[PDB]
């Protein structure tokens, strides 16, 4: 291999190459003469990492470490995943993508543009690894609420793929981050000279659709029909349209639509363990008719049907509010997606009145509208139903409809709170401590992706996401439930991911969805054999010896 | 690529590289300055080929051409497959393996020994290609009736794999010929200084079984559970034992046992189109209780059961003779394999008396006993039943129980003759011309392997071989049947193979055997897209161009 | 390295790779499981080699062996160089080039055409090895008296380069055979469909000259000014013109012009040890005014001047005959090259009269005119001077002006005979046995090239060829001289080459011609360290170990 094995981040072990490995690889002298363990390398990386002030500097450190030594990169991540998930992925990856071209030093991933239509097979051949299982493609049109970042959005798939491996166990060498650059509508990037992008307006219409059709066709031609393809950060229209288009053709799933739904429903089912009742006797108010809200409502209707509730009566438990009030009889703008959860009721001005009108047991806020949950709302909630459920899922801590402390005070410490952004612990009256859980999509897609890749699941129906939500809800301990924590601690997410994979494996084998033929009897060991570990592999050559009568050199 | 693309027989096009391809590959100057077509290269190879006298020289020419330019090699083969099948495979490959080490110049295939137990994964990693679909492993213990040739037997898988691609359409780059060298019992090779082998007696018992277990495990670990593994030229005991062992664990099949059966039953079903009756009203006498005879009898019993005949009454139509006479009540040596077709009858001395005793409609000779079919036998055959069936399947033309002319004379030109060795046309009384067909295993395994590889069929049950026999029997034209030709002409075998593949594909999709998930609606086009053609691929790089406003170099 | 180290003839050891080497190279399994010595491989090659009938088959065997295992190829050659020099080089290489495209299977060397002018640097980059010392370029215009063979002539440089390594010690990996294809005038090849060539008439004039200028410029740009460039088998006009053009610009030499001269003068100086006199008292008659004759005459004039003879009186000892008679006062066609050795004498009809007119002590026949040396001539020679010298140097044994037996009879066993073609021993009257030596160019260019490459000699003046002739003449033993053997036996040529190299090294260091700076004190050991040996190198990796306190893995 030689000098090339040190420029390969999947093979490069740095100073952890033993002397024997350096001699056998032809890289002796290229490494300093110290032989470290991954622990000492981790200590060096940590000492250099803590010496930064801004989170962008830490992100840059981690990304350079990923380009240098991937096993050490994932050792850093899995070292304390709860502290490195905010850096490698949201929210830090957002400000990273905002200033991508500024700090952009090494290109990561695969950039496929609209002007490449017809030649995507070759561009996929540009990628070094040819055994690819997962593909996180992104469009750049709607990133982390920052909006259209265009080709700057490459940090989002890359970052997300880290969570595939750090959180789940997906072998990072089988993961390919793609960015489909169809232009950008961000005028700030159309004039930015540092914009590493395409610098014209978005190509939309049939050209964009043909580009994505060919992308799916080419990805599955080169890597197989079992290649899991996750769509990430597409526009609402495009997100749902392409989800319904390639839902049943490829192993495609969209985590903004389905991972959000799965984690929200997991939180709701976990709160059911606190309320001590059935999902049937809950009525849900949504504070948005959005991409996340529709997904959460659809998976919630599915969870209600699974409990033995007809489709119409289950839908009649979901009330939504979209910038105008409750979605009602042909009100002013309801497209066919809001028509489904439309209630047959007089029109309501705002959320704060429809909470009183239809007293809900569980309110869910997905609008990125800060302060939408008033003191009035939470007070009347705790008055109507004992132990109400509040889900301020808005991603930016600023945009949260309600904070932990506000909800816990106004509900007199009697409301199950959960959020999308981390609110730390809350102490109140009479020493009631609450640890408001953080509904993180990382609870869903790592284990789901691990199970799909393990079993070669051909398609991801909504039932997989529902049983994933059920498994996540079962992951929470009784002790944690006593503290209002609706989700398992992220320090265990790896195990959680495993326990999801096995489960989504069983389902796929009982519904004839898996393609891995010799169906493993012990699916846990099967999935564990595929969980990528940051531990270093040995690069030494096995030198065995034949008996010294079959290996003798003939001198006749 | 450079100089390395001319030492790769799969990529090397010789002087057929265009000037543009040579400039783009970095090999300009390494090729003489003439630009040929594959036709002119074929003419050169043919002019050099016809200038040899012994068939071993032609075999050496073809094998060197395979090591040089594989697409030209298969162009030579598919140019006239009926004249190059005897050279690349039996019978010429037999005398080639007999004098292998003598003319041995370039090692072909993969040599895995008994002393490599535990390290077969690395030896499989030695093979350049990593996308392997077919694996023809051989043992060397029983080659072409020449007996134990040991490691000299590597010509048999290699040669056979050529028929996978020349006869069928299997991409030769996905084929791996293996030789399991466990030693040899041929004392002639234990002292031959030119023996490229292991030079001790055969390792047998549990060591050999563990070696083969690990071989199957390692082949399917590296290349997948869908890797078709054909066992070839094993000892009778080992052949049947390993066939029944890995029958349902891997995509294994043994062509000496199952391809022989399939082609013999195909001949019988084709002769049914001449006799104009059903298989039920036929009684079969076998002239051997052997590896081929048992297989033919089992597939024939299956074909009878398919026509609506119980298992016992179907078995009661098969009479066998093994060196002692008819297999009867506990006669002297009947192991459990001959017990199945044992008839409850008084013991018979020889075949020539049991033909008179049980007058058969169809006699099959598989004993390599020359002249076993006497004038007496064929005469009384043509007397008992009008239009009898004679199958002198013994492989060496010398060992044939009966010749074409003898059978056609004694049966007064009224007997369907078929043989395993080529007997050319026969003219007789009253201008009756007969073209005695040659039952060749190449009718079976190329199309079966093509369909298995196309559909990723997990296992090969006997029903695939039976429907293959049926398809082969349907391949024969009415005109050819008027001439006593029981098998389709080999000049069409490629198409025949295709028509088998599609068929063995349909079956595999209606019995949930195929693993290729997006089941093709048009299976013919699907299989045709995988049929390897000798035509040269273009090595030029596709150079497209973005619109001249997205590809402009920024000079700010 | 893997599978690629077995397709590289310089690295491929065949079955001589030990088990450890196969495991360390990643080629275990690709080789049969026998471990041979180069002796056993030599035995296999010899057993397969002796089973051919025509010399062309043996040439093809050796050339395939060269393409497979180069160290075994040169082991075969140096095994008995006297029996493989006729096969790899003249005369067999001539009939090989005549039927090149017929048996052409693997392209060898570098084909540079006239239509490549401007891009020869890239074509030189096509060659795998980048450390090239020797370059035998050929034109194809005059090959071995067969005439214009065009691009078929590639066997001549390749073959000749074998003699660089088998006879001398030149590392074959540093040798590059080139063919400059400027077309061909052979109408037989312009219509031959198997002609691997350019198929138009020769490009001549300034285009050809610019092509060769750029060839020299590009070869020395890529490989250095020290790259020895031997011109071989050019047309007489082109041969001499380009020799005088690039004589002092590059390390160029032409062996048809200068190697012929060196070996002929070596024979003459050796015969001086039999005549027991000085070169000054010899008068020489040449039977040709040709490319070889002019060179021999010029080097002979130089040898006479070295003995203390003025230029004019030395030239006045050379008499030549060219198809018209003695070259005399402005006779009919004398170009400026024949003007030099023109004698001021009445015109003579034929050679047989000018031998009587000017009675010579030494006659040299270079005209390819069979029988030019009559019984009359040799008789009057032995009558005029006691112990005369006859040099029937014509290359084809058919074209020899005189045979060994004829000369030895007519001279009553008193004439030093030497020829260019092998005449075996001669017994005569009174048991006088003579071993007529064969003046072979292989006595000259291997050792000269070895010394030039060793010392990096910048230019090859005629003095190097003269001292080479002197060393060759000193190589002959007194015992061999008693038998009329003028040249050392070829079984010692390797040592001879060494003894020439060292000598041509000393000269180059005492005339400031060598470029190897740290001038070796022991030049013999220096040249021996560069003599390529067919012995196999070890491919194992050296695995040393640091003290077990500097190599311990830090776990802090
Ligand atoms: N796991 C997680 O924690 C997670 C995951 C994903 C998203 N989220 C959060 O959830 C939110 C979902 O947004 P999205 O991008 O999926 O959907 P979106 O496309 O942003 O749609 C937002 C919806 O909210 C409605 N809305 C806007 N202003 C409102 C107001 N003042 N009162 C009531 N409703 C209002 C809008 O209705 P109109 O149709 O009238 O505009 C719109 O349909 C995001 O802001 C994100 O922060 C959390
Ligand atoms: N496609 C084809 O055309 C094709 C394919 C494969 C094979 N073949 C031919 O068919 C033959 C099958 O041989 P195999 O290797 O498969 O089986 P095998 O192991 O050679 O067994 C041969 C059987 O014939 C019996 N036998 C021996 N001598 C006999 C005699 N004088 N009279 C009657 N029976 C006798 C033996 O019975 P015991 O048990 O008493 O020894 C033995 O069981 C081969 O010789 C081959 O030439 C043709
Ligand atoms: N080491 C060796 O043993 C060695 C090496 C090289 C060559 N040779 C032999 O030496 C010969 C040299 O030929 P070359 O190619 O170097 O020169 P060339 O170009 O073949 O010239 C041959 C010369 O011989 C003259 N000639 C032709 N016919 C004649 C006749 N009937 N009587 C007298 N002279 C005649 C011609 O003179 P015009 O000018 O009047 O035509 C011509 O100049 C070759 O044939 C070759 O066989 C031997």
């Amino acid at each position: 291999r030689g000098y090339d094995v040190t420029r390969n981040p999947h093979l490069n072990k740095g100073m952890a190459f033993t002397l024997e490995e350096r001699l056998q690889l032809g890289i002796h002298g290229l490494i300093p003469p110290c032989f470290l363990s991954q622990d000492v390398q981790l200590l060096r990386i940590m000492r250099y990492y803590e010496r930064q002030q801004s989170d962008l500097d830490k992100y840059i450190i981690l990304m350079t470490l990923q380009d240098r030594n991937e096993k050490l990169f994932y050792r850093v991540l899995t070292s304390d995943v709860e502290k490195f998930m905010p850096i490698v992925y949201t929210p830090t990856v957002g400000l990273a993508c905002q200033h991508y071209g500024l700090t952009f030093r090494r290109p990561r991933g695969l950039f496929i543009t609209i002007h490449d239509k017809g030649h995507l097979a070759t561009m996929l051949n540009s990628w070094p690894e040819d055994n690819i299982k997962a593909v996180v493609v992104t469009d750049g049109e709607r990133i982390l609420g920052l909006g259209d970042l265009g080709c700057y959005g490459m940090g989002i798939p890359v970052g997300k793929l880290a969570l595939y491996t750090a959180c789940g166990g997906v072998n990072p060498q089988q993961c390919l981050p793609v960015l489909l650059d169809v232009g950008t509508n961000n005028e700030e990037l159309l004039r930015d000279p540092l914009y590493i992008g395409l610098k014209h307006q978005r190509v939309h219409g049939k050209a964009y659709d043909d580009l994505l059709d060919e992308f799916m066709q080419a990805v599955t031609d080169k890597f197989g029909i079992n290649c899991l393809i996750q769509f990430e950060d597409f526009a609402n229209a495009n997100a749902f349209r392409l989800l319904n288009k390639y839902r049943n053709k490829y192993c495609m799933f969209n985590d903004d639509i389905q991972g959000t739904a799965s984690v929200a429903v997991a939180g709701i089912l976990a709160a059911l363990r606190i309320t001590k009742n059935k999902l049937s006797n809950h009525v849900f108010v949504f504070q948005g008719a959005g991409e996340a809200a529709m997904g959460i409502a659809h998976l919630l209707v599915m969870a209600l049907e699974k409990e033995g509730v007809p489709k119409a009566e289950a839908t009649r438990k979901i009330w939504m509010v979209d910038s105008k009030g409750l979605i009602v009889k042909g009100r002013s703008h309801l497209n066919h997606e809001k028509e489904m959860f439309a209630q047959d009721h007089p029109e309501v001005n705002s959320l704060e009145e429809v909470v009183r009108l239809v007293k809900p047991t569980a309110i869910i806020g997905v609008a990125a509208i800060a302060g939408a949950f008033t003191e009035q709302i939470l007070r009347d909630m705790a008055s109507f139903h004992e132990r109400p459920i509040i889900f301020a899922l808005s991603n930016p801590t600023s945009k949260a409809e309600c904070t932990a402390e506000k909800c816990y005070r106004v509900t007199e410490g009697r409301g199950i709170f959960a959020s999308g952004s981390p609110f730390k612990s809350v102490t109140l009256e009479d020493g009631k401590t609450f640890i408001p859980g953080q509904g993180n999509n990382a609870y869903v897609f790592p284990g789901v992706a691990l199970g799909v890749i393990a079993g070669g699941i051909r398609h991801i129906p909504d039932e997989i996401f529902l049983l994933t939500a059920e498994q996540i809800a079962q992951e929470v301990s009784e002790q944690h439930l006593s503290q209002g924590r609706l989700y398992p601690p992220l320090s265990t997410i790896r195990d959680v991911s495993l326990r999801i994979a096995i489960k989504v494996l069983d389902y796929a084998y009982k519904h004839n969805l898996a393609s891995y033929y010799p169906e493993p009897k012990d699916k846990e060991a099967f999935v564990r054999s595929l969980v990528y570990t940051p531990d270093y592999d040995s690069f030494t050559l096995d030198s065995y010896t034949w008996p010294k009568e079959a290996m003798n050199v003939q001198t006749v």
